[PDB]
């Protein structure tokens, strides 16, 4: 499959990103928390179901979330200001809870199963979000480092190839801060900091210009 892009809302953010996220990439965002990682996730589950005229893809998402922070009237918002209808956008977007590390692994063999009954639709799977990836990993592991990061390098594997196999943008947050918290290494295809500016901006940078864009009732945008 040719690679897809799904844009952010932001224009100054999509020129940094070449259009958008990938299909066929695990695109990690980190950063403190607070610094709206998972409002980016947010935005992307609206965007995705945009014509590719919008920088959508005409997708469906399913989201993994493990901290309790989806939250279904951010999305009526997004797709509302977004010219979507709310209802339709919360009905393409499969949600789970991940109770732990181990459950989250499991989560994502689940998704292979919607992935393959959605494939052959005019609604295919476009976007897989797990956030946060690795609170539980690294509330589960402290002490433990070795078998944390080999723990996270089968779940990082398995995600990778759902992004190939299926031509799918997997979007993962990580919160990294001085308190606590570690980047994935090189495991992501593509990995994006993200942080506070004056004025309620946010910065992007990708991580081996700089875009800003604000948190609105659009999601995000310039």
């Amino acid at each position: 499959a040719t690679i897809g892009r799904i844009s952010t809302g932001s224009k100054s953010l999509d020129k940094l990103l070449g259009g958008g996220i990938e299909t066929q990439a695990i695109t990690e965002v980190f950063g403190e928390f607070g610094s709206g990682k998972t409002q980016l996730a947010h935005t992307l589950a609206v965007m995705v179901q945009l014509p590719p005229e919008e920088g959508g893809l005409n997708g469906s998402v399913m989201w993994i979330d493990t901290e309790n922070t989806f939250r279904p009237e951010r999305i009526r918002e997004i797709a509302q200001n977004r010219g979507l209808d709310p209802d339709e956008v919360l009905k393409h977007i499969a949600y789970a809870r991940a109770f732990n590390s181990n459950h989250q692994m499991l989560l994502v063999q689940q998704a292979e199963d919607m992935i393959k009954e959605l494939l052959n639709t005019d609604r295919p799977v476009k976007l897989l979000i797990v956030d946060s990836l690795t609170s539980h990993f690294r509330s589960e592991y402290i002490g433990a480092l070795a078998e944390r990061q080999q723990k996270l390098a089968k779940h990082l594997a398995d995600l990778h190839r759902l992004a190939n196999l299926y031509d799918i943008a997997v979007f993962v947050t990580n919160q990294v801060q001085a308190n606590g918290g570690h980047i994935l290494a090189h495991s992501a295809t593509l990995r994006v900091y993200l942080r506070k500016g004056k004025g309620g901006k946010r910065i992007a940078r990708l991580i081996d210009g700089e875009a800003v864009f604000s948190i609105t009732e659009k999601g995000i945008e310039d």
